[PDB]
């Protein structure tokens, strides 16, 4: 997999944001995770976590997996990096997302994320508290 450039247009919630990619605006949905909705418990905390990470980054990058690059809603499906740190992983490590939506052929980072989830759960963080 390869990292590609994008710029933040606006934060949306814990697992989506509007980015400019190849010069076009797109909503991106993080691969392999599920954050609570803003109206759910830990929703506002997930939204704030991703917002800070993406708004504070000097450099945002998107990394597509080997399979589908857009979902049925026209959202980009990617691993997102903020100054080299993967947002998807960071959310899971903090207990603010669960590993989820692991479709075959788009699951390169599954084991990395499951290890983070196991650590979050061991620490009883947030969703696991
Ligand atoms: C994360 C992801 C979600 N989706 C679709 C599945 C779910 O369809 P349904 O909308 O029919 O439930 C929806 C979940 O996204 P959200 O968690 O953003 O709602 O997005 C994919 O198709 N591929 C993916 O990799
Ligand atoms: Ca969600």
């Amino acid at each position: 997999l390869h990292k590609e450039p994008a710029t933040l247009i606006k934060a949306i919630d814990g697992d989506t944001a509007k980015l400019m990619y190849k010069g076009q605006p797109m909503t991106f949905r993080l691969l392999l995770v599920d954050t609570p909705e803003f109206n759910e418990k830990y929703g506002p905390e997930a939204s704030a976590f991703t917002k800070k990470m993406v708004e504070n980054a000097k450099k945002i990058e998107v990394e597509f997996d080997k399979g589908q690059r857009t979902d049925k809603y026209g959202r980009g499906l990617a691993y997102k990096y903020a100054d080299g740190k993967m947002v998807n992983e960071a959310l899971v490590r903090q207990g603010l997302a669960k590993v989820a939506y692991v479709y075959k052929g788009n699951n390169t980072h599954e084991q990395l994320l499951r290890k983070a989830e196991a650590q979050a759960k061991k620490e009883k963080l947030n969703i696991w508290s």
